[PDB]
């Protein structure tokens, strides 16, 4: 009887496993209360039952234990922290707990931890004790992450593009400038496919903050990853919610010397959803955003960085532009100088159905020297000094005609 | 009798059928007050009596059954509900209910279920756990809700030039963005007749929030549907109470697997409801609007989607733009990237007294690739190659132009490349 095994289950399957158990008001309920009837009636049982979740510490000071599958959605199928236990373990908001789980009492309306087996997928111990605030931040520029997950696909195509303007290191704070309709949806995933397939190694995760949820369904059965997201029928305490609880799970992963990647889709929205939950502090409001609410996702953003001790933690967020809105445009604005590396798409790329629809001239990153080979980087620098006086779109021509050829493996 | 055959008669009729039952001071009290004077009458004969409703439940835990004729409106022609029964029954807010009632007592004023006969149009065997909030989400592109009627009329012009620019499917977010005096209030209509015409196995709901009596009442008198409104001269309360009755009950009915399809109009009133209606609490607010109450609105868009499981959930809704109100810029400013097919009107083009005015070049449908067949996606982008150069004032010409000589099944014989 694992918790998380039955959170994976469909819930067509849910109910023939809990109405063997003699439960009849199952007929109509949700998924959550399901569950944590099915477990209130094997409880009874006095056999032993296993759970685990991501830990988020609540202002009381007890907390519960959220689920991944349930994008880290408050319900009944949550577990109860003692605070006493965050006093034995020094746990903070973020800590993936698993352990066996005890049935709730009289009046206490939440399961309970039992004994506490792994902290972040290690035993209890205290070895890894630097905190991401404390460890020292280098250039992104000591390992490459290259998107070539083949030879001769059309996937490959765009991440060969990518890995040609802008390539991706350990730990480096992306920013994917672009327009509604420019490839911008297609694109992370592209990445993200290409990350499970070149790099194992490294926890990949997934946040869609204001999406709607048909494309969130799409991902999360699309990508070989940790998907969360929260749709736009949902309020922005929610996004804020999900966004610090991805942060805080990236940030005690890289504590613990891993790398950990994450693909932000609409930073724009979740700077707008951080405005619209901060308490307005100062009345200086520029274009309809509070100045001081910008403070809360920048440091989001600011959380990505290459680590001296170990791990890294990349964040590559998606900034929109072009969508008519000022309140997106100061957002991008604020956002300019922020990462270390840009990826713009032009909407008249993709008017003529050129799907590789980044714009070269604006695209690159900093530091790249460090991020290529010695020799690399002078066939990067020669590529773009001919690209600079071509065209916006006419320069996309001359790269997929000579790209598709041969491979970034070995050029030339 | 039946309750429901009453709410159907004309009040003249229920005058003049009711008071030779004895009753005769019904003249100057509401149909409301008249249909229940008449049940009650009625009763007395010890008469079987069966009547029928869409559940609401209240806070308390107890509901009633609202009319659809009534919009969905409180009165004393209410059926009530014990919480008991919805023990036995695990009904909720939108579950459509009908069996037999039982008269109320001297000191009541509302009836009472005795039997429940039916549930949601089916025998009570609620045993699939279909709620709308597990059921999966595939995009809205399995099947096309195509609106050519292939009669070729003028009224058909418009539909064509829709499906030319943004087809339909089932299950999908629409969102028509308006200008007032652009042909809105004629599209939709057009949109709901060819629904009955094309489609009938989907259930059609047309939903008016903050609309004038006598458009309530030429729409109900138009279209082929369920046909609900709750004019300016209501409460914002009952605005969101029509609105949550209507989404409720089309996603009790996508449980069942049915393809369920709402037109509502003026959902930049329905959120401008919901923030008058909404506990202001968030002490922030942009442009008069408190940014939580928009939570509420949004859900009603979010609850359109495909559904994996069975049937379909349909949405379009109309956002109201260039009012002169900041709030409504506010509201379509927040839903400018919520839905997944967008269709906009010009003033301009309409100005000319070409009304169908589509905004050809900011129209269209996310991942129509599977909306049409494999050689429709070629056509649809020859003619949008051509289109997209053009204003326009002068592609709406060349549309119509070209378009009422064929059929939209034909129109694609010509220039081919
Ligand atoms: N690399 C690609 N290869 C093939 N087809 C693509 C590629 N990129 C985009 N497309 C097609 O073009 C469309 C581009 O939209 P996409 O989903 O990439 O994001 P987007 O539309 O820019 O995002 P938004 O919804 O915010 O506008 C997609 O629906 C897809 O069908
Ligand atoms: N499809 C059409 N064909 C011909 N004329 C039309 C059409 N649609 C609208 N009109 C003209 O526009 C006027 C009615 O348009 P409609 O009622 O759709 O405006 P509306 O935008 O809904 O109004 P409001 O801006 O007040 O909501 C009438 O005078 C009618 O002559």
């Amino acid at each position: 009887m694992n918790l998380t095994e039955l959170k994976n289950t469909p819930v067509s399957e849910l109910i023939t496993l809990g109405e063997n158990m003699g439960l009849e008001n199952l007929a109509r309920m949700r998924k959550q209360d399901i569950i944590f009837a099915i477990l209130k009636q094997h409880a009874k049982s006095g056999e032993d039952i296993f759970g685990d979740g991501v830990l988020e510490i609540l202002q009381d000071g007890f907390g519960f234990l959220r689920s991944a599958d349930s994008s880290y959605l408050a319900g009944p199928d949550d577990i109860y922290v003692s605070p006493s236990q965050i006093r034995r373990f020094n746990l903070r908001t973020g800590d993936t707990i698993s352990g066996k789980i005890r049935p709730p009492k009289e009046g206490e309306r939440y399961f309970a931890l039992l004994k506490v087996n792994e902290v972040n997928f290690d035993k209890p111990e205290n070895a890894r004790n630097k905190i991401l605030f404390e460890n020292l931040t280098p250039l992104h520029a000591n390992s490459r992450l290259r998107m070539e997950r083949g030879n001769g696909s059309t996937e490959d195509l765009t991440a060969r593009v990518l890995d040609l303007a802008s390539p991706i290191g350990r730990g480096q704070r992306g920013l994917i400038v672009a327009p509604p309709k420019a490839g911008k949806t297609m694109l992370l995933q592209n990445i993200a496919q290409s990350i499970a397939y070149n790099h194992p190694d490294c926890v990949l995760m997934v946040l869609l903050i204001d999406e709607r949820p048909e494309e969130v369904t799409e991902m999360q059965r699309l990508v070989k990853g940790e998907v969360v997201a929260s749709t736009f029928d949902e309020p922005a305490s929610r996004h804020v919610q999900v966004a610090e609880m991805v942060i805080e799970k990236a940030k005690r992963l890289v504590e613990h010397k891993k790398d950990v990647i994450i693909l932000l889709d609409s930073i724009t929205r979740l700077a707008r959803a951080y405005n619209t939950v901060v308490p307005a502090s100062g009345k200086v409001l520029t274009g309809g955003v509070d100045a001081n609410a910008l403070h809360r996702p920048k440091r989001f953003f600011g959380a990505a960085r290459n680590v001296e001790e170990g791990g890294s933690l990349t964040i590559i967020a998606t900034a929109l532009i072009d969508t008519g809105s000022k309140m997106d445009e100061v957002i991008y604005e604020e956002f300019k100088g922020t990462g270390n590396m840009e990826l713009h798409l032009s909407r008249k790329i993709a008017e003529k159905r050129v799907f590789p629809a980044i714009d070269y001239n604006r695209s690159g990153t900093r530091k790249e020297e460090l991020l290529t080979t010695q020799e690399e980087l002078q066939k990067m620098w020669i590529l773009r000094k001919i690209i600079h006086p071509m065209g916006e779109i006419d320069a996309m021509e001359f790269l997929i005609n000579k790209l598709a050829m041969t491979k970034t493996n070995d050029d030339f």
